[PDB]
This record gives C-alpha cells, sequence and structure tokens, in this order.
C-alpha cells in the first residue's frame, strides 16, 4: 500500500473558530464563464490587508464548493500525455496568445514585464523559492508615463534567473479574478495527437538534466508538487485537496527552506516510473531520512555508497546508510616479499589514488 | 597554531622515477621578455597527447627553478587592497585593452568567445567546477569562414554561466607563451590609492551575497584556492607550493567533485577575518567533520542548531554538533487546568507553529 509518513494536511487546521463562522464573509468559489471557469471575483473582497487576508486564508478548509473544479482540471495534462526530449536545452520563445489555462502544472508564462496595479486584486507573489510579496511604487512619477490612464503604483518584476535575476516567476489575479502569471523563459528541449510540453519546471522524466534550476520558471517544483504560499488557495483554487511537506532547496549558493504541497493520495500506483527528481537538501541532516516529496527522489547519493535506495510503500522516505581489500592484500604481498622499491611505488600509488 | 589536518600536498608524489630522470625532456621554467615573465615557449614541446602530457606533469615536482616567481607575483594584491562593496550585483563590461596580469587570482576576463588554434599549445580547459578539455572542428567548412588565413580546427566556447550556460570560464596558454583565458562576465559591486574590484570569483569579504555562483567566472573559487587540474602547473607556474583538498560543489543542481589548491603555509594569521565564504557538501555525509578550504567556511549550518563552528588553530574543519519546554509546560498547565477548549486551541497552534 502507497502512503507517506511526513505528510502534514491543513484540511481540518481549525477548531472551534465559529467566531466568523461563515467564510469570514469573503466568499470564495468557481463560477463558469461563457466556458470559462474562474474565480467569482464580484464579492470576492480585493483591498485587504496582510493580516486580514492571512485570517480569510486560515478560515477556508471547509466550505469550498469544489463542484466544477474537476471539469475545470479537464484541460491539464499529466506528465506521459507529453512527447520525448533530448539534446542541449534552449530558451523558449513565449509569444503571441496563450490559449492554454495558466493554472496548469505545465503552463509556460510571458517575461515578467511591467504591469498596472489598477488590474489586480490581491498580493502579488514572486517565487524565488521561498515565496516573496512585491509591492508597488508609482508610475506617474517615473518615466514609466501612463500605461494606461490616470493609474498609479505600477508592479515591475523584470527579473533574470535567480541566480543573476531576482525570482523565477510571480503569479496574481486580474481584477476580473482571472489568474495572471509570468515567469522566466523555459526549456525548449527539441530545438537542439501528444503536445511539445514546453518544460517550465522539473520535467526530470521527459528530460533528464532539465533540473529546477535551469528550467522551472513558476511555482511549480515536479508535475505533482508546487510550493506553499499563505494565498495558494486564493490563486489556485482547485489544489486545496493536497498535503504539505517540509523543503530545502539551497539555490544559488544560498540556503532556502518552505513547505511544498502535493497532488498526493493514499494508494497512488508509485513503482518506479512515477518518481520526478527534485534536489532536496537534509532537514535535520541525521538519522539517515530524508523527508522527500512524495514520488520523487533527490540527486544526493546514499553516505557510505551510491544508489538511491527508497522504500517501496512509502515514497516520502529516502534513505541514507546503504575498504581497499584488494590493494592493501598486494601492498602486504609486496612487503612480505620485501621489494621495498615496489612497496614505495605501491605507497605512492595508493597516496595519488587509493589515498585520495 | 595555524595547521590543516586534510591537507594533501603533492609536491613530493614520486619516488624512484629515474627513468626520464629530466623533466621528460620539456624543461618548464620562466624567463623575462622586455620587463614581463612568462613561460620559455620555445622548448616546451606543443602537439603532445593528453597522456604524454599527463606523465610530464606526473614528472614536474622538483626541477621547477622558482626565481622570477615572487617579482611577477608582485604584481598581484590581496583582497584587502581593494574597496568595499554594496547595493545589487550587476553585470560588467570588460572592453579595451587589459594590462593587467591574467594570472592574478582577481583578473577579469573577456567572454568566452571563438579562437584559433593555431595560437594555441597544450589543452584548453574550460571550469565547469570540474575542469574539462575542449576540442576542436574544422573553421574552413562551417560559417565561422576564416577568422584567420588557412587556419584549421578553432576552438569556440561561447558559454553562458553555467547553470544556463556551459562553463564559467577557461584558460590556456598562447603560442608565444603567455596565459590567455576567458569567462563569463564578472560581478560590478559598486555601480548598484586602492583599485576597484571587478570580482571574478567569490569575493565574500568585500561584497556579501557575491557567490562564486553568480559571480564567479574562472578557475579561482577563492582568492586563496583554486580548482586543481593535470595543466594547473602548465598554466599557473607560481602556484606550486600549493596543497591539495577534496571538494564538493552542488553546482545547478547537478553534483560536482573535484580537487581544489591552495596558498596555505602553516604558521598564517587566520583569526575570523580571513575566512572567505565558500559552498561545499559533505563528502562522507557523517562523522560531523567537514573538510573544508582552509581560511574558508559554508552557509551549511550545523545538525542541531546554527552557528559555524570553527576551530581556532585548524581551519579546514568545519563542525556540526554544537525543545520546547516553554510552550509544552504551558500546555501541560493547561491540561492540568482541565480547559479543554483552551487546550485544543494551544494544541492547533503548537501543530501550525511548533509542530510545523
Ligand atoms: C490531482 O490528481 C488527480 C489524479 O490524477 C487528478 O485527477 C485527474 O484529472 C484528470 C484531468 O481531468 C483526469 O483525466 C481526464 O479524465 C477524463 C475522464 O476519464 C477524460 O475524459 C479526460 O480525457 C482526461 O483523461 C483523470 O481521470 C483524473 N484522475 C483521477 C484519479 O481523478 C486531479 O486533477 C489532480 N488535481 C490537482 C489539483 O493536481
Ligand atoms: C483577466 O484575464 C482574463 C483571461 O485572459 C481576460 O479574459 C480575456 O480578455 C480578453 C480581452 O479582455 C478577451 O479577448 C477578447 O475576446 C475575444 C473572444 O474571441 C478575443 O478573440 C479577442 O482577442 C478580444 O480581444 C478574451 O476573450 C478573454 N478570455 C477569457 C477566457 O475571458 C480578462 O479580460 C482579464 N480582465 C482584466 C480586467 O484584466
Ligand atoms: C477534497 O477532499 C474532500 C473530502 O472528501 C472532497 O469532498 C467530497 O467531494 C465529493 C466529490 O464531489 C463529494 O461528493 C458529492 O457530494 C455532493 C454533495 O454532498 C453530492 O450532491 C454528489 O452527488 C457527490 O456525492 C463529497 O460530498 C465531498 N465531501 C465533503 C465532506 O466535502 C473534495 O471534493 C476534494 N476536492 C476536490 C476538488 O475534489
Ligand atoms: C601565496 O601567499 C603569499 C603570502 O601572501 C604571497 O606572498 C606575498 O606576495 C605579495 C606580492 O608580491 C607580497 O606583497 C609585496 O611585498 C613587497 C615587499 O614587502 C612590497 O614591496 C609590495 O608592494 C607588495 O606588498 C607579500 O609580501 C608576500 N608575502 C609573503 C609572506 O611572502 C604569494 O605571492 C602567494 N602566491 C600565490 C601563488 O598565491
Ligand atoms: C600571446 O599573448 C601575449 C600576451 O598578450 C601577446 O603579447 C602581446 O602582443 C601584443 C600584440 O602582439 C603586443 O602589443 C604590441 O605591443 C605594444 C607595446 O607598447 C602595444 O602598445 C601595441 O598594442 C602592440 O600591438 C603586447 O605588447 C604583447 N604583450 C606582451 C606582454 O608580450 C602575444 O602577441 C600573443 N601571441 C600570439 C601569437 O597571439
Ligand atoms: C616552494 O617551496 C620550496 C621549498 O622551500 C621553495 O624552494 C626554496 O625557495 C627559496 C626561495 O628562493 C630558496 O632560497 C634560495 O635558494 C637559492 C639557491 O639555493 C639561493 O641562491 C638563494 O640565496 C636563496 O637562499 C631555496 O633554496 C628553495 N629550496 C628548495 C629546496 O628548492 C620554493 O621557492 C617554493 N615555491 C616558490 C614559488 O617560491
Ligand atoms: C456549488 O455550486 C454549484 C454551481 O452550479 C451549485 O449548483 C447550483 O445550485 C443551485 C441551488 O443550490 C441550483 O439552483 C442550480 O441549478 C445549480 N447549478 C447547476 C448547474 O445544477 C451547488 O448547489 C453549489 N453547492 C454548494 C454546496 O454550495
Ligand atoms: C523490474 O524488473 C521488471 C522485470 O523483472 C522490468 O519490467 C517490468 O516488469 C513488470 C512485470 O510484468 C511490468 O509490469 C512492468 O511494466 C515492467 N516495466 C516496464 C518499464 O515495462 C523492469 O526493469 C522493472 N520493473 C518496472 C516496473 O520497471
Ligand atoms: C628557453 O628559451 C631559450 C630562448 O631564449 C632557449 O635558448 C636557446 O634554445 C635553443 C634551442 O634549444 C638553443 O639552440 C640555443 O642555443 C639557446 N640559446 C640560449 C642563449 O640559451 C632555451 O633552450 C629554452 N630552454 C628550454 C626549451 O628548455
Ligand atoms: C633559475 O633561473 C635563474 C635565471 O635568472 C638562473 O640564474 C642565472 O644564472 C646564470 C648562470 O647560471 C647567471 O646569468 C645568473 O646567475 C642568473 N641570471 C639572471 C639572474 O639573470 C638560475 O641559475 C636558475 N636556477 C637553476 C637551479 O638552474
Ligand atoms: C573578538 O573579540 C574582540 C574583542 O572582544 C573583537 O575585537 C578585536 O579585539 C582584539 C583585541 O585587541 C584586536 O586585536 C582586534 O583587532 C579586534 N578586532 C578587530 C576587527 O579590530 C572582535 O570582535 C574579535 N576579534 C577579532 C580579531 O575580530
Ligand atoms: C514577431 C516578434 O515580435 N517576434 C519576437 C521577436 O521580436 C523577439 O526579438 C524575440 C525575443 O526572443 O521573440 C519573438
Ligand atoms: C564602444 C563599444 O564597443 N562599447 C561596447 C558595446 O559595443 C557593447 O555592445 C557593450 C556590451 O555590454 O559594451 C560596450
Amino acid at each position: 500500500e502507497t502512503y507517506v509518513t511526513g505528510g502534514s494536511v491543513a484540511h481540518s487546521a481549525r477548531g472551534l473558530t465559529s467566531l466568523f463562522s461563515m467564510g469570514a464573509k469573503q466568499k470564495l468559489q468557481l463560477v463558469n464563464t461563457n466556458g470559462s471557469w474562474h474565480i467569482n471575483s464580484t464579492a470576492l473582497n480585493c483591498n485587504e490587508s496582510i493580516n486580514t487576508g492571512f485570517i480569510a486564508g486560515l478560515f477556508y478548509y471547509h466550505k469550498f464548493n469544489s463542484t466544477g473544479c474537476p471539469q475545470r482540471l479537464s484541460s491539464c495534462k499529466p506528465i506521459i500525455s507529453f512527447r520525448q526530449g533530448w539534446g542541449p536545452l534552449t530558451d523558449a520563445n513565449i509569444t503571441g496568445p496563450s490559449d492554454d489555462r495558466p493554472y496548469c502544472w505545465h503552463y509556460a508564462p510571458r517575461p515578467c514585464s511591467v504591469v498596472p496595479a489598477s488590474s489586480v486584486c490581491g498580493p502579488v507573489y514572486c517565487f524565488t523559492p521561498s515565496p516573496v510579496v512585491v509591492g508597488t511604487t508609482d508610475i506617474k512619477g517615473k518615466p514609466t508615463y501612463n500605461w494606461g490612464e490616470n493609474e498609479t503604483d505600477v508592479f515591475l518584476l523584470e527579473s533574470l534567473r535567480p541566480p543573476s535575476g531576482r525570482w523565477f516567476g510571480c503569479a496574481w489575479m486580474n481584477s476580473t479574478g482571472f489568474l495572471k502569471t509570468c515567469g522566466a523563459p523555459p526549456c525548449n528541449i527539441y530545438g537542439g495527437n501528444e503536445t511539445d510540453l514546453f518544460c517550465p519546471t522539473d520535467c526530470f522524466r521527459k528530460h533528464p538534466e532539465a533540473t529546477y534550476s535551469r528550467c522551472g520558471a513558476g511555482p511549480w517544483l515536479t508535475p505533482r508538487c508546487m510550493v506553499d504560499y499563505p494565498y495558494r488557495l486564493w490563486h489556485y483554487p482547485c489544489t486545496v485537496n493536497f498535503t504539505l511537506f517540509k523543503v530545502r532547496m539551497f539555490v544559488g549558493g544560498f540556503e532556502h527552506r518552505f513547505t511544498a504541497a502535493c497532488n498526493w493520495t493514499r494508494g497512488e500506483r508509485c513503482n518506479i516510473e512515477d518518481r520526478d527528481r527534485s534536489e532536496q537538501h537534509p532537514l535535520l541532516h541525521s538519522t539517515t531520512e530524508l523527508a522527500i516529496l512524495p514520488c520523487s527522489f533527490t540527486p544526493m547519493p546514499a553516505l557510505s555508497t551510491l544508489g538511491i535506495h527508497l522504500h517501496q510503500n512509502i515514497v516520502d522516505v529516502q534513505y541514507l546508510y546503504g575498504a581497499l581489500k584488494w590493494e592493501y592484500v598486494v601492498l602486504l604481498f609486496l612487503l612480505l616479499a620485501d621489494a621495498r622499491v615496489c612497496s614505495c611505488l605501491w605507497m605512492m600509488l595508493l597516496i595519488s589514488q587509493a589515498e585520495a
């Protein structure tokens, strides 16, 4: 039976919180719009503070009328559906209309340019692996000079890859409540019935070295897991059901720690092919057990030896705790032979190779 | 007394190797040239194979006539000599003549462009943290079109930062016998008697977040240490006295392991200010002892707590092996009070914060 150990779930992180007792009055529910399913932005208070939004997200665990969520998610595809990849990576060129629904894990965004705050509701979140909030500054002052009309305090992101730039990608909702995100260019894996995946994240199974650091640009680490943040339920509705995990990234030399949610349910077939690469780092750095994303692994070989050791029935666990007898025997035989010159040569060879 | 433990030295990695008995006949020594000190390219066989050059480097431990080395090194400067840095990084733009001697650790190179092989001797080495050799391919065929005249098989590097590109920087020695190197653009740390350091490496002490991954482009990790490779003496002569160490980088998500040498002698004052940031990772991943670069550290905090623990006398060591009694006592007092609602609230708070 496939299950987890360290999986923390926030579906009922509440008790006797009936002081509000009803959605804290900012009802969050999906509606259809000419065959399109987004959040009902009408009631959906917009100009709140960070603490008010934090309380609102705190009270949202149960009242989710997830009715149209399946048919909305029908647009998304599993990683299997795409075609193979090969060759050296290239940087894609996202242009023209993007008919794809952005909430899918594999949505290629446009480069993060300027954006007027007159058409955004809620905070805007950039996703240097540890999520961050982005503020504003008045457009009327700077020569940015009126992308719209009498607007003020436009957001600007304009970031390169986080090792050089500031963040991978950022997300928000526009005024009508539709998800809108941008990010760094993703990886094309073909230039050098199915569809060509543009790999906005760690598409390990479809391309070997397309790691998150090189390719990923956005909230998605694996096609199964994502980085959590206070407005995660805000921006992405359907991912309510997810379970949290502890993550240590270590991107760009610096250290990054945060939480991650996942498309995980007990009993999912996860034999060997449903494993995705993700660069983790030890949290406690001991006990030889690593809490890793479910249906995943990390490229850190074990202590004594190499070869990733993973448990059949629990996927979140990464195992550790899985010598030159020949050379020592040869050296001892040489010593018995008393060939000191040969003994000295063997000692030098061991120092160069065995000892080094 | 300041000394090391894991420091391996290859100054006498030899014994009874007198078959050649003289430098394998390609005697290597420095000479002056109009006030400039480069290698004796005259004798200096050029068209050797990898194995022949490897044997040559194997036999080069003792016959190094270190006469002009000090006055040649007089051009280099210690990290103290430069000025402070601040603000967000920028990418510098190296143009025009570069009068600085490239062998200094702090030499800013030009972008790695094409280069005709008719003016290079020996292998060319690109320094993706684990050093690699670069081959050639005929210039006459492709759209390169004859940089010189009737030349063939020119080198091309044209790489971005290794997370996106292929290597940080590459080096070689040009036909007349002078070091020639290129690399990714370095970090300017001021745009956003002493001189302005352009930071081609991990200039941690002069700029806090100028890590190697963001800034470094070339063989130098620290102003004290440098990644080793077979033709290290071939390119940099004066660095013979260096001592080797093991290094685990973890660059761009992938894993890198190689050897590093350092400007280290016993007795160097290394109290607290002579420590340079460098990202290592555990080799054996146990025993709580890390063999790191001397006079350095690593942003990988200890197991139980944080705070880099470093021994006063031996520098190569990084120490590991340096709880909510308050909350537990509060919860237990609440339980004794039998305030179940308060007890439930405390349990939820602990789950949200203490347990998470
Ligand atoms: C979390 O994981 C579950 C499990 O994969 C996801 O449910 C899956 O959603 C897809 C998309 O609609 C379903 O595929 C579709 O099935 C219909 C009906 O067979 C078919 O007509 C479509 O062509 C498409 O193949 C899939 O059946 C469904 N699987 C299960 C077990 O429910 C869910 O969407 C994921 N949610 C998130 C937020 O990641
Ligand atoms: C918030 O984002 C949504 C998602 O894109 C926006 O909806 C889209 O809005 C554009 C223009 O506002 C619509 O384009 C117009 O519609 C026709 C329909 O064929 C299209 O062909 C033309 O290009 C025309 O310009 C687009 O259809 C519409 N799509 C959906 C699914 O609603 C919405 O306008 C954004 N609102 C704000 C305030 O930013
Ligand atoms: C996240 O997990 C919860 C826990 O089960 C899911 O809630 C359950 O979802 C199913 C699917 O719609 C509900 O079944 C339907 O219920 C309605 C109303 O009772 C009924 O009219 C339908 O015929 C069908 O039986 C189920 O009631 C519901 N249970 C609870 C306690 O909410 C939830 O659906 C999961 N998230 C997503 C996006 O699926
Ligand atoms: C390895 O480390 C040693 C120790 O720093 C380096 O030796 C140092 O080299 C510099 C450069 O010439 C010397 O500074 C110069 O000193 C002269 C004489 O005082 C002065 O006139 C110059 O203006 C300049 O300040 C420094 O004294 C010298 N220190 C020692 C202890 O020898 C050596 O160059 C390093 N080698 C490599 C390959 O890294
Ligand atoms: C191999 O690399 C060395 C190191 O740069 C080259 O030596 C340099 O060569 C240039 C032109 O060949 C010399 O520039 C010339 O010298 C005067 C001196 O005032 C300079 O003002 C002019 O710009 C003139 O072009 C440069 O002085 C010289 N420097 C040294 C230290 O030797 C060498 O030419 C390269 N060899 C090949 C075959 O590419
Ligand atoms: C690497 O370490 C070796 C070991 O000490 C250094 O070799 C020594 O270098 C000193 C400095 O030049 C030599 O002293 C000089 O020796 C010459 C010839 O004997 C003498 O005429 C001078 O008056 C002065 O005393 C010393 O002899 C030499 N020892 C050996 C065994 O080679 C070497 O210099 C170091 N590397 C560098 C680049 O400095
Ligand atoms: C969840 O939202 C759906 C949206 O369709 C609700 O379905 C509608 O419910 C009303 C009354 O409850 C009916 O008059 C409509 O005909 C329903 N729509 C359809 C398409 O059948 C559903 O009731 C909501 N459920 C909850 C628990 O809020
Ligand atoms: C482990 O070995 C098996 C056979 O020993 C390999 O092939 C799998 O065999 C099972 C048994 O029928 C199939 O259900 C799987 O579909 C096979 N794998 C594939 C990729 O087709 C395989 O080397 C290993 N098993 C798996 C599941 O990969
Ligand atoms: C180092 O370079 C010098 C050039 O100044 C070489 O000196 C000449 O080398 C040639 C070739 O062996 C001889 O024919 C000349 O007689 C040498 N002249 C002098 C004044 O030395 C020297 O041989 C080189 N050393 C090497 C290659 O080991
Ligand atoms: C190391 O190189 C220096 C070159 O400066 C050699 O010193 C020269 O020796 C010659 C004769 O042997 C004389 O012209 C001078 O004594 C030096 N020339 C200078 C200083 O310009 C030195 O002999 C070499 N060492 C060894 C061991 O060969
Ligand atoms: C260790 O603490 C000392 C004082 O408690 C700090 O200042 C150093 O004090 C010594 C004693 O005279 C001086 O020699 C050093 O020059 C002082 N440091 C500096 C940077 O000037 C300091 O926090 C620590 N020591 C050092 C060398 O940094």
